[PDB]
RNA sequence: UACAAGAGCCUUUCUGUUGUU
RNA sequence: AACAACAGAAAGGCUCUUGUU
C-alpha cells in the first residue's frame, strides 16, 4: 500500500504558488488560478421560489461568491448582466435562447434548483446540445447558508467550463511520458432502468488536448438495449484525435484508454471488442500510425475523523493478477464513511509502461479533476466519461431506436468545451 | 445539482446450485 | 435445457440521512 506522493499543484497569478495536498485535501487559500478566465458576463438563473430564496439573499451569495473567486484568481468584473427569476422544466429552451441573444459572448449561466426536479435534465439538455452554453447549476441549501468550500467549489467548476485551466501539475514534476505526445481518452456506457425496450444505452468517451493534461472534448453515440461494448469506438477515436491535432497542432505518440462502466463477469469480451476497436481506429487514418496502445478499465470497487485510509495509496500485489497488468488505487481520503481503493485492469501494454510510472500518472490524474481540490477515487478522464454519459441521459429525456444520436449530439461550440465537469 | 457514504424497497437481468416430473 | 420463486457478486434505479476549518 504504497501512498505516492502527491503532485506539487501548479497554480498561477501573481504570486504563482504551489498547493501541496495534505491528507490528501489543499485548501484554496491564497491561491490564484493558473490560467483563470475574466469573466466578462455570467448570468443567474432562479428556479427556487422567491418565498425560499430571496433577491437580497441572492446578491449576498453573488457578493461573497465574486469575493472568493476574485482570491481565487478567477475575476468576475461587475454585477451579473442577467439575474432572472423562473420556473418549470419547460420555461428553460426560451429563457436560455433568450439569454443567448442578449448578451455577445456569454460564458458562464448559474442557475438554482430546489432539490431534485426536471429543471436540471432539459437545462443541462438545452445548454450541451440545443444551444450550446456552459452551465453552473448549484441547490437552494448552497445560496443562502454558504461555506468557503463551497464557493471554492463553486468557483473551481465555473473556471473549467470556460475553457481555461485551474491547475496544472508539475511540468517538472510530471511523469516522464509527457516528453512525447500524449492523448488520455476516458470511455463509459450508461444504461436505462430495465424493461424499457424503447430506451437505448449511451456511449461517451472524452479526450485530453494539451500536455499540459486539463482539457477535454467528448463524442458520444446512441446504442442498442443492455449493451456493454461499443461498435463504433473507432470512429469516436478517430474523431477525438483529429481534434487534438487540429486544436493543439501537434502529432500525437501515445495514447491512454480509461475505460469505465462495464461488468466484472464479462470483462474478456469487452476487452476483446474494444481492443480491437481501439486498433481499426488506429489503422483507419493512415498506414503505418501505431501509436502505443494501453487499455485500463477502472472501476469504483489512523487519518482524519472517519479514520479511513489517505489519499494516494497505491495498491500493485497481493489482491491482484500476477499476469495481467491489474492494481488498486486509493486515492480519496475518507470524508465519512469509508474510501473504495479503486480497480484498475490493463491487459493491452503495447505502450509499454513501468508501474510505478503508471499509477504515479493515474494518480496525477485523480489530482487533475477540477471539481474539487482533492484527489478523487478514479481519474479525471474516466470521470468526465461518467458524467458526459449521465450528461447525455439527461440529454436522452422527455420534456427513434438509435436514430436518437442526434440528441444525444453536442453542439459546435461545446464541442471544444469542457462542459461535463 | 461540489465530494464521500450508508440502507431498505419491488421490477428484466450475471455466477450457478438444488427440485416433483 | 426450459419451468414460478430463489443465494449472492458485479454493473446499471430511486430515495433519504451521516459533515467540511
Ligand atoms: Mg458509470
Amino acid at each position: 500500500g504504497r501512498v505516492l506522493q502527491p503532485p506539487s499543484i501548479l497554480y498561477g497569478g501573481r504570486n504563482k504558488a504551489i498547493a501541496t495536498p495534505v491528507q490528501g485535501v489543499w485548501d484554496m487559500r491564497n491561491k490564484q488560478f493558473h490560467t483563470g478566465i475574466e469573466i466578462k458576463v455570467w448570468a443567474i438563473a432562479c428556479f427556487a421560489p422567491q418565498r425560499q430564496c430571496t433577491e437580497v439573499h441572492l446578491k449576498s451569495f453573488t457578493e461573497q461568491l465574486r469575493k472568493i473567486s476574485r482570491d481565487a484568481g478567477m475575476p468576475i468584473q461587475g454585477q451579473p448582466c442577467f439575474c432572472k427569476y423562473a420556473q418549470g422544466a419547460d420555461s428553460v429552451e426560451p429563457m436560455f435562447r433568450h439569454l443567448k441573444n442578449t448578451y455577445a459572448g456569454l460564458q458562464l449561466v448559474v442557475v438554482i434548483l430546489p432539490g431534485k426536479t426536471p429543471v436540471y435534465a432539459e437545462v443541462k439538455r438545452v445548454g450541451d446540445t440545443v444551444l450550446g452554453m456552459a452551465t453552473q447549476c448549484v441547490q437552494m441549501k448552497n445560496v443562502q447558508r454558504t461555506t468557503p468550500q463551497t464557493l471554492s467549489n463553486l468557483c473551481l467548476k465555473i473556471n473549467v467550463k470556460l475553457g481555461g485551466v485551474n491547475n496544472i501539475l508539475l511540468p517538472q514534476g510530471r511523469p516522464p511520458v509527457f516528453q512525447q505526445p500524449v492523448i488520455f481518452l476516458g470511455a463509459d456506457v450508461t444504461h436505462p432502468p430495465a424493461g424499457d425496450g424503447k430506451k437505448p444505452s449511451i456511449a461517451a468517451v472524452v479526450g485530453s488536448m494539451d500536455a499540459h493534461p486539463n482539457r477535454y472534448c467528448a463524442t458520444v453515440r446512441v446504442q442498442q438495449h443492455r449493451q456493454e461494448i461499443i461498435q463504433d469506438l473507432a470512429a469516436m477515436v478517430r474523431e477525438l484525435l483529429i481534434q487534438f491535432y487540429k486544436s493543439t497542432r501537434f502529432k500525437p505518440t501515445r495514447i491512454i484508454f480509461y475505460r469505465a462502466g462495464v461488468s466484472e463477469g464479462q470483462f474478456q469480451q469487452v476487452l476483446h471488442h474494444e481492443l480491437l476497436a481501439i486498433r481499426e481506429a488506429c489503422i483507419k487514418l493512415e498506414k503505418d500510425y501505431q501509436p502505443g496502445i494501453t487499455f485500463i478499465v477502472v472501476q469504483k470497487r489512523r487519518v482524519g475523523k472517519s479514520g479511513n485510509i489517505p489519499a494516494g495509496t497505491t495498491v500493485d500485489t497481493k489482491i491482484t493478477h500476477p499476469t495481467e497488468f491489474d492494481f488498486y488505487l486509493c486515492s480519496h481520503a475518507g470524508i465519512q464513511g469509508t474510501s473504495r481503493p479503486s480497480h484498475y485492469h490493463v491487459l493491452w501494454d503495447d505502450n509499454r509502461f513501468s508501474s510505478d510510472e503508471l499509477q504515479i500518472l493515474t494518480y496525477q490524474l485523480c489530482h487533475t479533476y477540477v471539481r474539487c481540490t482533492r484527489s478523487v477515487s478514479i481519474p479525471a478522464p474516466a470521470y468526465y466519461a461518467h458524467l458526459v454519459a449521465f450528461r447525455a441521459r439527461y440529454h436522452l429525456v422527455d420534456k427513434d431506436h438509435q436514430a436518437l444520436a442526434k440528441a444525444v449530439q453536442v453542439h459546435q461550440d461545446t464541442l471544444r468545451t469542457m462542459y461535463f465537469a
